[PDB]
């Protein structure tokens, strides 16, 4: 988590921290959500090894293939381990 | 073009129809080439974009695959030129 810091992904981590926020609170007004990353280093995070054993880690899951595109965060995460996932950021 | 519309994929059509023609708008202008990622943004674009023979067709029309660990989204490659693009769009 730290180390991707340093390796130059801090702004994809606050993406996330964020999404997972996000999530945390829209799930307290049921669903699992994509991640969807709109830019280039997003996007770039994504597709990095690295980045994707932080989103298992946190409990997201990849995308089902040839029926999915983004990871979704699931839907069994509760808005307390949303907030504490992305405390860990 | 017409075979995945009898598939039911006229809604991500429509979509990436609409991506070719504003592509080539940009385009236009001199100097105004950039790559245009296809991001599906709904559950049946997204669906359509994982679907092999939708793939087929993004290759036919000139789409380029994303590069794998670096990129999740097809792209529009830059070098296509509005009347390129327009033609693409029309063949679907």
């Amino acid at each position: 988590n730290q180390s991707l810091h340093q390796e130059g992904f801090s702004i994809p981590l606050l993406w996330l921290q964020n999404c997972l926020i996000r999530a945390a609170d829209d799930r307290e007004e049921s669903q699992a959500v994509p991640l969807v990353p709109l830019t280039e280093e997003n996007e770039e995070a994504m597709e990095n090894e690295q980045f994707q054993q932080l989103l298992r880690k946190l409990g997201v899951r990849p995308p089902a293939s040839g029926q999915e595109t983004f990871w979704r965060i699931p839907a069994k995460l509760s808005p307390t381990q949303l907030r504490r996932a992305a405390a860990s950021l």
